[PDB]
């Protein structure tokens, strides 16, 4: 019941009073983000709460965040919180722990270099043209457009060609065997898990694998079909080939190959589609920002020139818009590390087993570091003001050795979509648009209502 | 079902074919020991089997046993197999893992030194006189005596005075609050656990603590009564004081104090009582050995002189009888270590998670190292033949940093009992005696029938 619920009281750490068994999970009715901002406002820099029987310690001090994410990563704070039923996804880089994660991290790090990203921008740019082609149709209909569907179709077209080389227009091909099996996904079982963590091993013995054995065998058989058709018949630049070439520490196995590719699919579809919808909402509700970005894009790229890797990294106002949107909407919301052993960081005793949490959403809106946090102001990230941003308060991609390994890929992917879309269209709020935007009440950072806007042709 | 049952087939390791879910647990119908000897005879030096879904690898090569128990103890083979419902006994030295065990081992190692054992032999010898006093009564009745009851009463009298200083004659005091609460213990739930390991965390949330909350609070309140009555009112030589003094790495906590004392109670009652019964069986069925031991005891100790610490370690034939009995009856039966990470020891790939097992019982009776293993021959351990015994085939107390920390205490305790008993009595087989002795069919090394013998007065 209250087995470990007296931990934070024994250490003198404040926090909301936990209920037996449940802990503080009932305080999630307002959302992960609202619960973090209220605890930050009512407890100061450090507080604690319980996800069931699991004690969670939240820290907001910049030096402690640097100590947890960077200084004591390999020694104390290496792994993340486990785990609903895992299956074979234990070999996933974002799920692996300790030395197995370090092996996968070092094996997949050369894949996400800027040199390998630069070789992927011709393929990613191809579907930017496909994106505006499906947007040209939905704009000429003369009625609001749900940005979740055109960005989700674009985000999948990028992740299928970059991870496997499969080149399909998803929006106009409702069912290419590959598209549908990738669409087979995916509350309130997640809160049941956090309050019944002892029932997780039972879902392993009942062979209740979280992923359908049909799609799993598909991707596993689709990959082995690709590995066999390419060895040898008879130069490719996808994530699969970059991992196949690395197989010739110890090399990755064939099942480990499937595990990482499933990660990138989950990593690209949810995030890039949601962040692009957040950006277009801010661009539509701030037409002055949208015009200045279009004026910059027209300058570096004359007469709608095709965006390239070097021309994307030259646009400063584009990078300022992406960073300011990621401040208001950090899709990860939280950063988490498990304390492997008893440690003393910056004057605090952190006992073993406690989950250290970085409230990234609450830090991005804390009035102590941000002037008028609720407003979309891209000028915070200009070269004049960029210096005075603490890189441990603003952590949209995390920090330390276990930060987002696909940060460069995600930034390049979203910018290539924003450029081609803004070169052809302008976006204004319609009457179905939710103004102001409300966040989802669930456990995902997504708009409560799908973003609908007007789309004109330039 | 057969999730990891194909592990030993992938590594080319022989072993009995496992059944789905059950594995090889049905082969335990003949006993842990018979199953190890059959697998040793039918597979050679190395084989594998499954306790449910848990793969177990047995090794019999001396160099590999030394590598697992000594060379790669801290690095690879540090912890033992876990764990039915634990409760607060996670702080037990024999259950603790990794650095927490090393902390408890170094904190309790100075307690089991020969200097501290030498200061305990006057108190242990007091109950040797109590042992012969209760044996003088049960011998004058002129009928067979169950050695389990007089040795169990003696073994408890030693463990209560050495661990807490409580001085009570257990046999004639049926219920001293302390005696009974120590007698509140304790199949087929153990095999249910090995086949349902996922149900162990459920016994933790149901507050089904394996130890009754009544006796547990008793010992916890009995210890705090002793710690408070001794601090200060107002020189003691028990295990509790040796651990109380060590509290003034990091010092042991009050709950950690109770955990280790519970270990010593379980460690002393079952073993010393059972081994003494095994010794007296061999002494009775080999009267030539019993006479030569009594002739040696009468030499060093004239006219039944009181045995002392120095006089015990002088008796060679007494040490030869104890060692030969521990060969035929190693009460631990098996030595186990968990492989923490992928390692390559002496030409073998040991994957992570595999339990490495040392069949101590089967090694002590292997005809390759022992001539006529089934016969009780103390001359194997004479100074002439003692050199040619491999210390990794004969491992009655284990080996390496995690061997039996109470080996010296157990050897001194049993010898002090054997001396005082053999100084006064002789032992012959009666008609109720099970000849030849059969081992228990269960999961404990104890006689199938309780050892009953004739007891005469000298
Ligand atoms: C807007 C897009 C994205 C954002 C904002 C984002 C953000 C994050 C954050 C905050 C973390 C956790 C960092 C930490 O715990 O310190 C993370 C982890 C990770 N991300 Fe991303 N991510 C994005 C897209 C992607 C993409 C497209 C990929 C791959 C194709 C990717 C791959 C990963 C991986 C593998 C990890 C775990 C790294 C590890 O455990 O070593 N992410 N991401
Ligand atoms: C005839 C009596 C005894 C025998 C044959 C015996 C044998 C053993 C064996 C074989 C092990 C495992 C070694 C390994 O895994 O390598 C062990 C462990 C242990 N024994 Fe004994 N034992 C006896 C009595 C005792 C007594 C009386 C005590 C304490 C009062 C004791 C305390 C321990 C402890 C604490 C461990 C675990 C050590 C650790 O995990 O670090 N034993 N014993």
């Amino acid at each position: 019941g209250t087995h470990s619920h007296g931990l934070f009281k024994k250490l003198g750490i404040p926090g909301p009073t936990p209920l037996p068994f449940l802990g503080n999970i009932l305080s999630y009715h307002k959302g992960f983000c609202m619960f973090d901002m209220e605890c930050h406002k009512k407890y100061g820099k450090v507080w604690g709460f319980y996800d069931g029987q699991q004690p969670v310690l939240a820290i907001t001090d910049p030096d402690m965040i640097k100590t947890v994410l960077v200084k004591e990563c390999y020694s104390v704070f290496t792994n993340r919180r486990p785990f609903g039923p895992v299956g074979f996804m234990k070999s996933a880089i974002s799920i692996a722990e300790d030395e197995e994660w370090k092996r996968l991290r070092s094996l997949l790090s050369p894949t996400f270099t800027s040199g390998k990203l630069k070789e992927m921008v011709p393929i990613i740019a191809q579907y930017g043209d496909v994106l505006v082609r499906n947007l040209r149709r939905e704009a000429e209909t003369g009625k609001p457009v749900t940005l979740k569907d055109v960005f989700g179709a674009y985000s999948m077209d990028v992740i299928t060609s970059t991870s496997f080389g499969v080149n399909i227009d998803s929006l106009n091909n409702p069912q290419d065997p590959f598209v549908e099996n990738t669409k087979k996904l995916l509350d309130p079982f997640f809160l049941s898990i956090t309050v019944f963590p002892f029932l997780i091993p039972i879902l392993e013995v009942l062979n209740i694998c979280v992923f359908p054995r049909e799609v799993t065998n598909f991707l596993r058989k689709s990959v082995k079909r690709m590995k066999e058709s390419r060895l040898e018949d008879t130069h490719r630049v996808d994530f699969l080939q970059l991992m196949i070439d690395s197989q010739n520490h110890k090399a990755l196995s064939d099942l480990e190959l499937v595990a990482q590719s499933i990660i990138f699919i989950f990593a690209g579809y949810e995030t890039t589609s949601s962040v692009l919808s957040f950006i277009m909402y801010e661009l539509a509700t701030h037409p002055d920002v949208q015009q200045k970005l279009q004026e910059e894009i027209d300058a570096v790229l004359p007469n709608k020139a095709p965006p390239t890797y070097d021309t994307v990294l030259q646009m400063e106002y584009l990078d300022m818009v992406v960073n300011e949107t990621l401040r208001l909407f950090p899709i990860a919301m939280r950063l988490e590390r498990v304390c492997k052993k008893d440690v003393e960081i910056n004057g605090m005793f952190i006992p073993k087993g406690v989950v250290v949490m970085i409230p990234s959403y609450a830090l991005h809106r804390d009035p102590k570091y941000w002037t008028e946090p609720e407003k979309f102001l891209p000028e915070r990230f200009s070269k004049k003001n960029k210096d005075n941003i603490d890189p441990y308060i603003y952590t949209p991609f995390g920090s330390g050795p276990r930060n987002c390994i696909g940060m460069r890929f995600a930034l390049m992917n979203m910018k290539l979509a924003l450029i081609r879309v803004l070169q052809n269209f302008s976006f204004k709020p319609c009457k179905e648009t939710q103004i102001p935007l409300k966040l989802s009440l669930g456990g995902l950072l997504q708009p409560e209502k799908p973003v609908v806007l007007k789309v004109e042709s330039r």
